[PDB]
């Protein structure tokens, strides 16, 4: 009798399989706003010009493809460090961190979680309701327990602050608590730099231990901007983890560019806890993927290479803050009676159209457009060309 | 109290803690045969050529970085399943087995683990005693009970068939069994075909899941002569599972390219269990990375770059197996008394020499000569410029 005969089959992944049901429609009007991926304004998805130079000169200069260390590239993870903790911070010069190139932001997830269900007694981690789909997943498949806490306000487009302190209430001492950096997946709203302070303080009181999902550093308001929750729990707290993503703000997702930051409160005890997330690491995918992380270091070891990329990523955060003020106007000239005022306010990719599952659905169906079940819509999926015909087919479901 | 004071340290790598004290040894002449990668006459780790031409073509005609699906590209999984089952296999044409992209044939392990544990009612691996460490760690990660079958004749430096079927006498029904599909790690003794033949039958007998690891495919014979033993397995199963890499026989050590593949008794249950598959992967590190597996296919689905490739791969195989035979005749005339013939007979890049743990030791800290605890010598490190020195080195030893 076989092995695999009463396999039960997986449901389809919300986000991930949109992707595969837009791929086979086949009507030429088609619209994706699922995937999280960023458009220009001719609608394809570019490589970066900094990442096509990083690229040329990895060609003419790699002499070898030897494994690279568990943690990867030295000087990838030095750059990591500046970006989410400043150039001359604390936990740097008194070596309290240390980092390790994963394949991804998800990769970066998953090795924490085997990290802390292997080594330490966490058993639960509070995940924001909503919040972005797999990081259910990933925790669940490490061992862990996942709670929700309060987060958004549907009814005012706004971040519910007292509900979510009174949710996190119940977050015992030694609990991991999941605080997305910027960008908030998928309300779009993050807290203000006095609510960071209020959680930071609140975080070391009840003894949480913080863990930063990190994935879009710079499509708030700037790469020092959205740190700043991030450098205000670390000017507080002994301990705390950061897996941030180089996908977005880069776009290289297909070469997996991820990083899982651990911080203790000495230089000891952050080499004897990193030595079992390297062996957490072994027993994975045993060394990350080089490409990837080789053109990140290029391009942030480089003045002038950096300065290339860090124009690319004002340009892309700016054009977005374009179809998210030209989504609301459109809007309104095409009939539409409802208030998309809050959508100005949201940072990132994304935002909360408050579209219900049958609205969605019926926008896919009848119109070929697509997004997520929840309502999550990509505005940087946005172009002039394609914002009235997708204006028009919301308006019709309204 | 801080979540990481009570954290234990975990002890380095026995095959990457290796290259750390090699990086730091400052003895004029020290000799590298420790981690599994391959050098040229020179000494250095070079990159195929039609990789460099391959990596040039990708440069030129790529024009997004977008997200692969979980399981990755499908050119990569349709050259993959040809390699290991033949160009006109009945698996392929019954559309009995999917492949998914992983990173590294390590990736392609923990899938598997990850996907047996959840899964199935699976609870025991049989790995091979020696065999390569980290098979253990990957099982182990996701909560499988890991047991040891016998394997090598210590004594006569050949495989100890009785003692292997006799001690895989206890393995259940629904076990998996890994075998590795050639060059045996670290031995370099494999199956004959009529010990394959031999296991085949026992294998459907006795109700074993087997599990192919195939690291060295084209290092023994050739990249269809080291496919026999799978292929008789694969005549005979309904389902079974391979765990490929790309690491060794392209070069391609740190970009991180494998393959898993499933195959079960029909097309409708590999597609069910194919889907729970690719959740584990959604879980663990989302999609993986391109680069490295667009180079592997742009070079098999192309005469040209394969014809160039499959020569690469022979002129590895064809130092190697020159370096084994210097390696016995110089030892000779350093003047061995013990006879190191049995060097020959080994198939791969390592030889395991039947050093003690006391002697590496010995070799490293007394020569500056690295290699595994184990006695696992590198034999795709020697060289003609260091055999002398190395061989001097173990005759002192001896
Ligand atoms: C909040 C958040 N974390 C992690 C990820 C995963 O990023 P990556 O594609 O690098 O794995 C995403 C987006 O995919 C995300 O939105
Ligand atoms: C038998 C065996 N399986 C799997 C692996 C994993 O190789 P990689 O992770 O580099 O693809 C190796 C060597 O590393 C090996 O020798």
């Amino acid at each position: 009798v076989g092995t695999f005969e009463n396999i039960t089959a997986a449901p389809a992944d919300p986000i991930l399989g949109l992707a595969d049901l837009f791929r086979a429609d086949e009507r030429p009007g088609k619209i994706n706003l699922g995937i999280g991926v960023y458009f220009d304004e001719t609608g394809k998805i570019p490589v970066l010009t900094s990442v096509k130079k990083a690229e040329q000169y990895l060609l003419e200069n790699e002499t070898t493809k030897t494994y690279l260390g568990i943690d990867g590239i030295p000087e990838f993870g030095r750059c990591t460090q500046e970006l989410l903790f400043g150039k001359g911070s604390a936990l740097i010069n008194d070596k309290r961190a240390r980092t390790a190139q994963t394949p991804g932001g998800t990769g970066a997830l998953r090795v924490a979680a085997d990290f802390l269900a292997k080594n330490t007694s966490v058993k639960r981690v509070w995940v924001s309701n909503p919040s972005w789909p797999n990081h259910k997943s990933v925790f669940n498949s490490a061992g862990l327990e996942v709670r929700e806490y309060a987060y958004y306000d549907a009814e005012n487009h706004t971040l519910d602050f007292d509900a979510l302190i009174n949710s996190l209430n119940e977050a015992q001492a030694g609990d991991v608590v999941l605080f997305h950096g910027c960008c908030h997946n998928p309300t779009g709203i993050d807290p203000t730099l006095e609510q960071w302070q209020t959680l930071a303080q609140l975080s070391v009181e009840k003894g949480w231990l913080p863990l930063f999902d990190f994935a879009y550093q710079g499509f708030a308001r700037g790469l020092e901007e959205d740190a700043e929750g991030l450098r205000a729990f670390a000017a507080m707290h002994k301990e705390l983890i950061v897996a941030s993503s180089y996908s977005k703000n880069f776009g290289l997702y297909n070469e997996r560019v991820g990083a899982c930051t651990l911080v203790a409160a000495d230089s000891e005890t952050v080499d004897r806890a990193f030595s079992q997330m390297k062996a957490a690491i072994r027993a994975n995918y045993s060394n990350p993927p080089a490409h990837g992380a080789s053109v990140v270091a290029t391009i942030l070891s480089n003045d002038a290479l950096r300065a290339i990329w860090e124009q690319e990523l004002t340009d892309m955060r700016q054009r977005i803050q374009r179809m998210r003020q030209l989504f609301v106007n459109t809007l309104q000239e095409k009939g539409a009676n409802r208030d998309f005022s809050f959508i100005i306010k949201q940072n990132g990719m994304f935002s909360f159209s408050g579209l219900t599952k049958e609205q969605v659905l019926r926008l896919r169906e009848e119109f070929g457009v697509y997004a997520v079940a929840s309502g999550r819509v990509n505005v940087a999926g946005m172009t002039p060309d394609n914002m009235a015909p997708l204006c028009e087919a919301i308006v019709a479901v309204l």
